[PDB]
């Protein structure tokens, strides 16, 4: 293991990304995969605040968050000079050069946008994260298609992180960050001036320079005075002044954005009879990680959410966020069960018949499929829970996938795993799992 490094080993370096947050941004290839990643490399020496126990610690926290509108993270690794926090490669740009092309959104279309930064604050802030930096600018389009995902980046080192002059920072800071406060509300009211950017194409507190756009951030004054407000709902008006409220303290949490009335309005998505093809496959799987043994769903779990790309899984993202009716980015017991009858009607079939054919109610099936659904007991299904569950049990599993997750267990590199490095079933009787008997545990896994 000597010539070998973490980084080095599993990722070659194809170009350069962007430059700034800390450090560099590159996109990297897995050499086993050849799946494609963004890596942010940062310099210990120059630009570590904290020890590595430390930042190793946040990181950990910030690889946890599961939410469709935040950043995935996948791993930090290291070598004597940096570390390497390796993320999914996100390709539409950003959300900044959306409002350039468009100039400004119907409300329809602003709704979408906004709901998704709505979505993934109040994920970060149940998770006790301040992004400090909401703008356009740290809000990446998933991909070139049409109506993506929004991806919330560039939060969460700055206290692990000393950094190294940018365009238009000014026009989203709340008042009270010009008195060195940055709290929960700093990014509601950040949310605000993008909402209404999307809408008016102009900002709200707007000047030439960064010094005439200061004095008035300070003053919090504002109006919906431009010309094109006046065909624009009283209720958008409404949110955007509950998030514009001067004092923190009576401004909106971001979960009252997430409710309020004119994105519930904007945010109908629900399952139609072309989702069936979709919803049959998803339960079929489902029930299938049910009847899994705990060793199996576990690991299946690392598998999805670690190994798995866009394509792979937009299918399953769609489904996801139509059985995701309050938009919070995760499904609750009373989700799945709506989602379950649902299911049932578009499909011509009575749910009262449930009781007789399987032998129990929708409701007591949902309940029964909570504890081994939810296996970090959150009391949600998350994105990755959901996918693990749902996503064919077959397409997790080509070669380089199952290598790639050998890899990763196998610590010392000796060609078998052991104990402790992650029962065993053992052909020829040496107490490890070389990669052909892993390849089968895994395939038995999926019978
Ligand atoms: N995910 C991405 N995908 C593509 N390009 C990206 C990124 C990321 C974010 C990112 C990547 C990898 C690891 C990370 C760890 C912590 C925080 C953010 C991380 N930056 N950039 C480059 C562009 C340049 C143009 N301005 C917008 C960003
Ligand atoms: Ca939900
Ligand atoms: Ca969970
Ligand atoms: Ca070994
Ligand atoms: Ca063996």
């Amino acid at each position: 293991l000597y010539f070998q490094g973490t980084f080095a080993e599993r990722y070659n370096i194809v170009c350069m990304l962007g430059k700034g947050s800390f450090g560099e941004v590159l996109k990297c290839k897995d050499r086993i995969t050849q799946q494609e990643y963004a890596v942010k490399v940062i310099n210990k020496a120059s630009a570590k605040n904290k020890d590595t126990s430390t930042i190793l610690r946040e990181v950990e926290l910030l690889k946890k968050l599961d939410h469709p509108n935040i950043m995935k993270l996948f791993e930090i690794l290291e070598d004597s000079s940096s570390f390497y926090i390796v993320g999914e490669l996100y390709t539409g740009g950003e959300l900044f050069d959306e409002i350039i092309k468009r100039k400004r959104f119907s409300e329809h279309d602003a709704a979408r946008i906004i709901k998704q930064v709505f979505s993934g604050i109040t994920y970060m802030h149940k998770h006790n994260i301040v992004h400090r930096d909401l703008k356009p600018e740290n809000i990446l389009l998933e991909s070139k298609e049409k109506d993506c995902d929004i991806k919330i980046i560039d939060f969460g080192l700055s206290t692990c992180f000393q950094q190294n002059d940018r365009i238009g920072t000014a026009y989203y800071i709340a008042p009270e960050v010009l008195r060195g406060t940055y709290d929960e509300k700093c990014d509601v009211w950040s949310a605000g001036v993008i909402l209404y950017i999307l809408l008016s194409g102009t900002p709200p507190f707007y000047g030439k320079n960064e010094y005439d756009i200061l004095k008035r951030v300070e003053t919090g004054k504002y109006a919906f005075d431009l010309p094109q407000w006046r065909t624009i709902s009283d209720d958008a008006k409404d949110l955007i002044r509950k998030m514009l409220t001067f004092h923190p303290s009576l401004r909106i949490t971001a979960t009252q954005c997430l409710e309020h009335p004119w994105i519930q309005k904007y945010s109908s998505e629900t399952p139609t009879i072309s989702d069936l093809p979709s919803l049959e496959s998803a339960m079929t799987n489902i029930r299938q990680f049910q009847a899994e043994k705990k060793l199996a769903q576990a690991a299946l779990l690392y598998m999805a959410s670690k190994l798995t790309t866009l394509d792979e899984t937009k299918q399953l993202t769609e489904i996801f966020r139509k059985l995701d009716t309050n938009n919070d980015g995760m499904l609750d017991r009373d989700e799945l069960v709506r989602g379950y009858h649902e299911f049932m009607r578009l499909k011509g079939v009575d749910s009262n018949s449930l009781i007789q054919n399987e032998g129990s109610t929708i409701e007591d099936q949902i309940d029964s499929l909570m504890p081994l659904l939810d296996m970090d007991g959150s009391g949600s299904i998350e994105y990755s829970e959901f996918i693990a569950s749902a996503i064919d049990r077959t397409i997790l599993l080509s070669r380089e996938r199952m290598e790639r997750a050998f890899k990763m267990f196998d610590k010392d590199g000796s060609g078998k795993i052991s104990t402790k490095e992650l029962e065993q079933v053992d052909n020829n009787k040496d107490g490890e799992v070389d990669f052909n008997e892993f390849v089968e545990m895994l395939q038995n896994f999926v019978r």
